[PDB]
């Protein structure tokens, strides 16, 4: 069916690690154009959409298109064996088995059984640095389990208050953190910090994150893996 | 009342972290000259005297003098959010609330409720490197809960023995560790290693530590934070 | 009896640390030529043979030959106090006490009581990089408690399978990992991963490891500490 090679096994491990913090089971659609995966977290709050085009792979050969289901927690522990300079080879041919090869000084091939997996009018859009978003969520985690997103004409505010203390992060476009802001009407919404904590991990300091959300509306978070691999989250608002 | 800015949020976090290992509650006197704090550990063995002059702050503006009480364990977790290059802003104006702002790529402002806090003839003086003192205490921690301090005319000895093993550290002025030694009469005293372990943390390898103590007498340990900020411990002798 | 000095206290600590993961009690024979130690793991599966010649020591003076018994777990915690650039001095003279001196900025001398300790036709030989052997064992640890060693005329295979998954590492001399291979007849044998995990720790990426084993036969693993200090393991085959 296919032979797929990814340079930098550790970074691919982190990518799967990030997803594994929200999902445990997922089906990967392997086509001629790339690898796509759409899964949902157990609490049905987060929709994860991962798109890995062939351009981010050193070698991409798919003889026949196929959808495979893997255990991300199982897959993660194997991918963590790879170093930063290691080469990752994803081979599939034994009908119901996935070959995971970590190639560095030597060639180490894992053999994993495949499993059966069952397969918005945003009024505010902002583009923020991954660092700022990461720090803001962690800050909110100290004071509350809930973080509020506020977007005005020329300012973006992330605010969280608890029983005793409070944290607030304001961005006004003239700052380094905020790169772009497109707001139609004043937009307020609150989300679970615990969820945002998991989907914010793996973010680089230079990563550009696009956030779309509305009043009492789910938010869409999107950034790119190696500039071509798209990772999109759809987070439901806090009840 | 005041606006105080400190460059290097992580180092300030470590300073509060060090104190938090001995005290949980403390009152900070904020004057025109600097910030001072005098608190005592729960076991009433250690007296901590911290002095932070305005010279170690990038911006020091105190409109009106005031004494504020904070939870160091609470304060510590917030200050740990700051990086090494981060900017720390301590703002106070809302009568009973302290604003803690971590400023790096973006501006993140915490809001913390203030709490109500209730506010020797040394015969031997030595000046030792922070590294030597740190290593000696940790060495003593392996063999005993008690460490003995011995100071002669031209030698300084830290010795600890347990039930089975023993460690000894001798300094004779001609060594790199000992920089100065002023001893009137032969001086012996023992102290709790657990306490010395906490007050020795955060010490640099180049820090100069001045130790004063006497026979069956409490010891005074003092070194400087950024060459101007004075940190002084008063440790009672072992019973 | 002797005064022995070793430059690089941290590396010596790691050496004792590695052995301590297999043995808890051992007798060290100190002669004019070097220090040797032969002990066995509690489960009587592994024989450890350590040889430390005088050439790896900065100063080696043995007045009288002697065999001393120490607690490696006790010894390890003391040696961990030493840094990479620290100097280690092993002094013995008080008949039943060992002096352990860590010398860096200052001189810290420990005093430890000595204890009383009670003192193959290989058909396949391979020389492999320490990195490859380390990675292979860790890979096998994920899928099974048993790892199989296979050596053919011009290929060396380490294979492990569990209940659901499988890992395989093939080396064919033309690879970077395999440096030499001398095989008489086809050789197969299996060993416990848990044991191999402990004796593979401390291995460098550039270390050359010589492995000798036979059909249903114990394996001999050998590499060198600082090119002169020989460390040899004798691991029994899996039942």
């Amino acid at each position: 069916p296919f032979e797929i090679v990814f340079e930098g096994a550790k970074e691919f491990a982190q990518l799967i690690d990030t997803a594994s913090k929200l999902i445990d089971e997922a089906a990967f659609k392997v086509t001629e154009d790339g690898i796509s995966m759409r899964a949902m977290d157990p609490s049905r709050v987060v929709l994860i959409d991962l798109n890995l085009p062939s351009s981010i792979f050193s070698k991409y050969e798919v003889v026949e298109p196929e959808t495979i289901g893997v255990n991300l927690d199982h897959l993660k522990k194997i991918l963590k064996r790879g170093k930063a300079k290691d080469t990752l080879i994803l081979k599939k041919g034994e009908e119901n088995f996935l070959e995971i090869t970590i190639q560095g000084t030597a060639t180490r091939t894992f053999r994993v059984p495949l499993i059966d997996v069952e397969e918005l009018p945003f009024t505010a859009k902002v583009v923020v640095l991954g660092e700022v978003l990461k720090d803001a969520v962690k800050d909110a985690s100290l004071v509350s389990d809930s973080i509020k997103f506020i977007a005005r004409e020329n300012e973006f505010i992330m605010k969280a208050e608890g029983e005793t203390q409070e944290v607030e992060i304001k961005l006004t476009l003239e700052d380094e953190g905020l790169l772009d802001i497109e707001v139609q009407e004043e937009t307020k919404s609150a989300y679970g910090v615990s969820y945002l904590s998991d989907m914010v991990k793996g973010l680089g300091k230079a990563d550009e994150v696009t956030i779309k959300f509305g009043n009492e509306m789910p938010m869409q978070m999107e950034y790119y893996i190696r500039d071509e691999g798209r990772l999109t989250f759809l987070l439901a608002p806090r009840v």
